[PDB]
C-alpha cells in the first residue's frame, strides 16, 4: 500500500555528470562516451544573448576555451560541434561508467526523473510532467543548466530533457537531448512567457484508479458517461480533451478495479462539479496530474 | 524558483542493494563491506511468525541456508549472527562500491530518501518523515523487506531505517539499521496498530518559510504571538508543540526571509483557524509537514 511521487533511481544519470567551464559560465554537462552534451549559451556573455548568432560566436572559440571537469580529474576538449540548442565537446577519454542509453522526444502529459546538479554535482532527484503548454514546474536554481531528465525502462535510460532557463512565472524551459526546445521558446533575451495551460486529463483519471487500487473510492458512483459528453464538461473545467487512444491506455487499470473507463469519467464529471466536500483522495485536496496510467501501473500492487 | 519533494541522489545506494534468498522467503540486503544486513523474518515461517523465539530458529539454520545475489553474481555466505531485529551475513566478498557511510537513528519529525527495491533491484525513489508515531507513509508492496531510508551529508551516507511491515492501516513499520524498532512494533504477528498521529508544527513552519522564499505571502499578517499562546492553539488542531529549540533551528529562514519565527507563527494560526479560502501554498491545498527546516536550506535560494 501507498501511493508516493516516484523517480527513477538515479545512479545511472549521476555517472554522467561533469561540470562544464566556458570563460565566466560554469553549467553541467551530460558525458556519454567521448561527447559531453550541454546548452549551446554556455558560450555566451549576458550582452551575446541579446541577439545571438551562435554560428559566428562558436567560429571564435578554440577546444582550449572549454574546460570539463569529471570529479577530480580533468577532460581535455578535443573537438567541439552544435545540433540545434546543445553544444557537444568531444573529449579524450571515454566516460567508463556509460550506461545502455536511448534520446527520446516526448509528448505533453509525460512524466520523467530530473536529477538537478550544480557544477557537475548532483543535489537531488524529483518528479515532473511536461505540462500540455510545454513549460515544467521543476526546482531549479542559477547553475542548473544541463541538468537532465529521463526514464528508464529495464537498464536502458531515456533521456528527455536539458534544462536551459527560467521563465518569468517561474516554471522552466528546455529542450530535448538534441537540442530542440520543447513550446515556442529560444535561447535568447526576450520577452517570452509560458501560454495557457490545461490539466492533463488521462493523467487525473489514472490516479483515481491508483485511489481504487489503494482502497478509497467515497468518490465513486452509479453514473456513466458518453466520451463526448465527458468531453463537453471536461473543456469547462480547462482540462484536456480524452481521446479513444487515452481509453485504451486505461484498459489495463480498468480491468484491475473493474470500473469502466466512462464510468471513472463520471465520477470525475461529479468531482469537479461538487468539489471534494472537505475529503481528500491519497493525502490530497486536489485532483492530481502528474501520474501517467504508466506510472500507476509501475507503482501499485 | 520551485518547491518539490525531493530526495537525495540513490546511486551510492543501489550500488549496495542485494537479493536474500532463506528457505522460500526472499527479500532485500544492505551489502557494506564483507557484511549483508537484513530483516530477521527472512528466517521464519508464516507459522513461526506468530509466536517466535528467534534465538532458537537461528541456531537450527546454517550458512549454506542463506543465498546472498549481487546482480549476476552469487556471493557466499561464510557466517551469519543477529543484532537486535536485523541479521547480518558474513560473505566471502567484500563490496567494492561500499560508499563512506553510518547508521544513525533518526528522531520522530525528521525526513529521509526511500529506495524501494524488490529482488535486490531497486524500483524508485522518493521522500518521507518519520511520523510523531513512529510509522511512516511509504509505498510498499510484498517483497520490499530490506529497503532502506538515508540521508546524505557530502559524500558520507546515513542509513536511518530499515523496512519490515505494513499495518492495517496501510502505514509501514521498521527499524533503525542497528535492528531496533521505530516505535513500540515487534516482529511478530500480533494485533499491533498505529497510534494517534499528530502534525509535525516546526515543518510546518519550515515550508511556509518557502513558499515567502518563492514570492508567495497572502496568508502573512501584522500580528505576533507568544509561544505559549501559539502553543495553546496548536494542542487544538493536533499540531505538535512548538519548543524554544525549534525556534532557534527557524532562524537562518526568519533572517533570509525577514520575518520573526513568532510572526510566522501568528500567520500559521490564522491559517488554522480561517482555513485558505480557496487559495494554495506552494501549489498545496493542505498545509505540508514534510519539508524539515534543513530540508529547506538544501533545497531554496
Amino acid at each position: 500500500s501507498g501511493f508516493r511521487k516516484m523517480a527513477f533511481p538515479s545512479g545511472k544519470v549521476e555517472g554522467c555528470m561533469v561540470q562544464v567551464t566556458c570563460g565566466t559560465t560554469t553549467l553541467n554537462g551530460l558525458w556519454l562516451d567521448d561527447v559531453v552534451y550541454c546548452p549551446r549559451h554556455v558560450i555566451c556573455t549576458s550582452e551575446d544573448m541579446l541577439n545571438p548568432n551562435y554560428e559566428d560566436l562558436l567560429i571564435r572559440k578554440s577546444n582550449h576555451n572549454f574546460l570539463v571537469q569529471a570529479g577530480n580529474v580533468q577532460l581535455r576538449v578535443i573537438g567541439h560541434s552544435m545540433q540545434n540548442c546543445v553544444l557537444k565537446l568531444k573529449v579524450d577519454t571515454a566516460n567508463p561508467k556509460t550506461p545502455k542509453y536511448k534520446f527520446v522526444r516526448i509528448q505533453p502529459g509525460q512524466t520523467f526523473s530530473v536529477l538537478a546538479c550544480y557544477n557537475g554535482s548532483p543535489s537531488g532527484v524529483y518528479q515532473c510532467a511536461m505540462r500540455p503548454n510545454f513549460t515544467i514546474k521543476g526546482s531549479f536554481l542559477n547553475g542548473s543548466c544541463g541538468s537532465v531528465g529521463f526514464n528508464i525502462d529495464y537498464d536502458c535510460v531515456s533521456f528527455c530533457y536539458m534544462h536551459h532557463m527560467e521563465l518569468p512565472t517561474g516554471v522552466h524551459a528546455g529542450t530535448d537531448l538534441e537540442g530542440n526546445f520543447y513550446g515556442p521558446f529560444v535561447d535568447r533575451q526576450t520577452a517570452q512567457a509560458a501560454g495557457t495551460d490545461t490539466t492533463i486529463t488521462v493523467n487525473v483519471l489514472a490516479w483515481l484508479y491508483a485511489a481504487v487500487i489503494n482502497g478509497d473510492r467515497w468518490f465513486l458512483n452509479r453514473f456513466t458517461t458518453t466520451l463526448n459528453d465527458f468531453n463537453l464538461v471536461a473543456m469547462k473545467y480547462n482540462y484536456e480533451p480524452l481521446t479513444q487512444d487515452h481509453v485504451d491506455i486505461l484498459g489495463p487499470l480498468s480491468a484491475q478495479t473493474g470500473i469502466a473507463v466512462l464510468d471513472m469519467c463520471a465520477s470525475l464529471k461529479e468531482l469537479l462539479q461538487n468539489g471534494m466536500n472537505g475529503r481528500t483522495i491519497l493525502g490530497s485536496a486536489l485532483l492530481e496530474d502528474e501520474f501517467t496510467p504508466f506510472d500507476v501501473v509501475r507503482q501499485c500492487s
